[PDB]
Formats: C-alpha cells, sequence, structure tokens
C-alpha cells in the first residue's frame, strides 16, 4: 500500500496526508526523528539526500511533488483532459514557488523578514484568486469541475498562512470561501481535527 | 501552433525549445526585450509576472516546468506508463532543484560564491549518475528506453554546468557518455549548432 517516511512534522507532507486522508486511502506513517536522521545511513540512502520518501508497493519515490504527481495521476485527480491537466500543474508549480519562499523565510529569517513578507503576500495570493474567478466563478475547484492534486497543495498552503498572518485571506472572497469549501470536505474535516494532523508541528523550527 | 514568449536569452527556455527542436516541431518565438519588460503591461498580464508564456493553440501557459510536462503529455515524452511517468518526474523536480541553485548562483553572487558552488558540485551531480547506472548501465535515456521531457531538461543543466566549470563531468562516465550519445541527435545537433541557439546568452546578466 502507501508508506510515508517523514521527520514528525507536517511541511511538505501535508498536502499529500490530506489527499490520501480526503480520497480515503489507507497509508503507513514511518517516522524519522532527529536522531536517526543524524545518524547518516538514511540520508545517505536517499536519492536527494532529504525527505519525503514515499513508497507505493516497490515503487519508491522521493520529491513531494512528484509524489502528489503520482497519487494524482494514479487516483485521478488530475483533471479531465490534458488541458486541465497542464492547468492543474501551472497551479501547482505556482504553489510550490510561494512554499518555497515561505520555507525559507520559515528557517532564514523568521524574525527580520516575517513583516515585509506578509506586506508582499497579497501580490502572491492574488494569481489564485484569478484562477479560481475564471474557473466557474470559484464556486468549484481551482481547475475544472473535479478535485485535484494541486487543491490539496493549495489548500495547505492557504491553511499554513492563516496561520503565519491572520486575515491574510480577508482581502480574497473566492479564496476564503474556497478554503471553507474544502475544509467542509467530511474526510478531510476528520481529518484535519484528528491528533494525527493537530498534533503535529507545522514546521521543523517551531516557527509559524 | 506553439508560440514561446521570452527574453532573449536561452535561459528556462532552452530545455523546451531543444524538445521542439528534436521532436521536429515548429514553433514561433515573441522576443521580449528589457525595454518592453519594464513597459509593465506584459508582466501585468502574466499570470505570475514572470515569463516564459508559452501558447498551444489557445493554450495559454507559464511556467516552464508546466510547459515542459504539457509536451510530454502531448507528445508521449512521458514514459511508458505511470511508474515510469512518476520516475520522470522524479527526475525533472531533481534538475529543477539544482537548477534552482545554479540561477541563485549566477544572479545573487556569482564572483564570491561560484568556487564554493563548484565544489559542492560532484555531490549534485551524482545522483543522476546513479539513476543513469540504474537503467540498462545508462545506455540509453534516464528513465526507460524511449526519450522523456526530463532527458531535454537534464541535458541543458548539464551542459550549462559544463560552461560553468569545465570538465565537472569528467569523473561522472555515464553523464558524459549520456551529453555525448543526446547531443548526437540529428535534429538536435543541428539545433546546437545554429545560431538560434549559439548566439543567445545563456543569462540574462552576461555570467555563465
Ligand atoms: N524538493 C524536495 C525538498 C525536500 C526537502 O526540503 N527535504 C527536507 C525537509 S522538508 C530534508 O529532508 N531536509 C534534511 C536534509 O536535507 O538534510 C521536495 O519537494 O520534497
Ligand atoms: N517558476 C517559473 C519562474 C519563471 C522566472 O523565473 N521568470 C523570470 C525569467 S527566467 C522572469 O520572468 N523574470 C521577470 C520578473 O519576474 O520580473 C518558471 O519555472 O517558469
Amino acid at each position: 500500500p502507501y508508506t510515508v517516511v517523514y521527520f514528525p512534522v507536517r511541511g511538505r507532507c501535508a498536502a499529500l496526508r490530506m489527499l490520501l486522508a480526503d480520497q480515503g486511502q489507507s497509508w503507513k506513517e514511518e517516522v524519522v526523528t532527529v536522531e536517526t536522521w543524524q545518524e547518516g545511513s538514511l540520508k545517505a540512502s536517499c536519492l536527494y539526500g532529504q525527505l519525503p520518501k514515499f513508497q507505493d508497493g516497490d515503487l519508491t519515490l522521493y520529491q513531494s511533488n512528484t509524489i502528489l504527481r503520482h497519487l494524482g495521476r494514479t487516483l485521478g485527480l488530475y483533471g479531465k483532459d490534458q488541458q486541465e491537466a497542464a492547468l492543474v500543474d501551472m497551479v501547482n508549480d505556482g504553489v510550490e514557488d510561494l512554499r518555497c519562499k515561505y520555507i525559507s523565510l520559515i528557517y532564514t529569517n523568521y524574525e527580520a523578514g516575517k513583516d515585509d513578507y506578509v506586506k508582499a503576500l497579497p501580490g502572491q495570493l492574488k494569481p489564485f484568486e484569478t484562477l479560481l474567478s475564471q474557473n466557474q466563478g470559484g464556486k468549484t475547484f481551482i481547475v475544472g469541475d473535479q478535485i485535484s492534486f494541486a487543491d490539496y497543495n493549495l489548500l495547505d498552503l492557504l491553511l499554513i498562512h492563516e496561520v503565519l498572518a491572520p486575515g491574510c485571506l480577508d482581502a480574497f472572497p473566492l479564496l476564503s470561501a474556497y478554503v471553507g469549501r474544502l475544509s467542509a470536505r467530511p474526510k478531510l474535516k476528520a481529518f484535519l481535527a484528528s491528533p494525527e494532523y493537530v498534533n503535529l508541528p507545522i514546521n521543523g523550527n517551531g516557527k509559524q
């Protein structure tokens, strides 16, 4: 079945976990502690020396976005056709770009850069509000009328930003409604409220 | 057909151009100069405020990797099945990670960081040498026995590093043979030797 090997944080695995949970999929968590990681053997076996590591049967994958795309492809969360598939990728790449900035802030200069980051936030969130407005008036999902892996990644990105800058979504009616709507999905709602999710720190350095 | 809107540099469009050229595809280039870009209107219309912008009929795409994935999907350069597709993504994500570091070096601290970067290079290139060794002894492509969009992206990444650090591939027999083999493909060879490619700077700041 599925196995995700990762540190005891939400980080880059939050989206894929929400996806699995929401799609009613079963998976095993292999927690890697800072001690275990610093030992060296695991890191050494990792293709790019980083986690998450994911296993689907005997298929072993690295890179969170590769895992998301793999699940999107195998579970049918990759658009209804090629055109939509391209759009889903475009959304995900945008999410990834902002995620990199967020990660950089959190681990590079949280104290000093937090203000400038929050100031620039609206500009970074606008593209997604726009994408939503062009898709059935932002009533369904980010691309098309069926959920995609990009939706889970974007949802995660929005939720963690809500924590970073409370109220940042107030200026974006579509994104706000979107978050509320996706957060209300039965299986996803249950998962987001569970200890498994709630009791894990967002990041590894305690900053959020 | 296809239209790529980009600055007069190879940059993030080199791989997709090599792909189109090698697959015998026709495309139109819309050159955007620094003056035109600083005017503001174009940037404002770009989803994430950045180029390249790509058009396939009326499908307008942004993000180089989305473009590569779209072409890989429509032209059949995405593995023979899902498993291979996942591996192709994993390779491409790895290429993208190193590309970001390269871009950062080139535009952030070329003079000061060039030495440390070149020193760390072997460690960054090793994963690809490994992937190659596990695939028919590195005799064919990066994944499977048919070319994929990841091959073009990786080829570009290697070629630009050859320029940055001449001889960096000497320690990697498989990567070296791989580059020579792919560079010899008829259509690709012609393209790499053409003014269209040769007379374009690798990066926008003249550093390489
Ligand atoms: N591009 C990779 C990055 C993976 C990554 O950043 N991994 C970090 C944790 S989120 C890690 O393993 N750090 C430990 C190390 O590199 O030593 C992905 O998207 O999965
Ligand atoms: N993640 C995007 C990044 C695009 C990007 O970095 N674009 C740069 C040129 S390579 C750009 O348009 N810079 C102009 C600007 O942002 O003002 C991609 O992979 O295409």
